[PDB]
């Protein structure tokens, strides 16, 4: 029997690293999707305590804000969603609050 592989985009965690970071994953708050005729719409909202165990090249240093993530990133970190979400970076929002936007098609 076989399975199949997916190689990491991005800088994947350690272990150590890894353990930290999803001892908060159920403080993670998903709100729930909107959408207009193009996008789907999603923000999420890490507990601002997790911030502390994100690792520092993860941050945009410059400003403060979690840097543009790949979708394996932001998983890695135990944030679940779907598929095809993409991380959008917002220097005046607030380092604990994620914004996803999708295509409908």
């Amino acid at each position: 029997m076989y399975h199949h592989y997916h190689a990491f985009q991005g800088r994947k965690l350690t272990d150590q690293e890894r353990a930290r970071v999803l001892e908060f994953q159920d403080s993670i708050h998903y709100s729930p999707r909107y959408s207009d005729d193009n996008y789907e719409y999603r923000h999420v909202m890490l507990p601002k305590a997790m911030l502390k165990v994100i690792p520092s090249d993860y941050f945009n240093s410059e400003v403060g804000t979690l840097r543009i993530l790949t979708e394996d990133e932001w998983r890695g970190l135990g944030i679940t969603q779907s598929l095809g979400w993409e991380h959008y970076e917002c220097h005046a929002a607030e380092p604990h609050i994620l914004l996803f936007k999708r295509p409908l098609n």
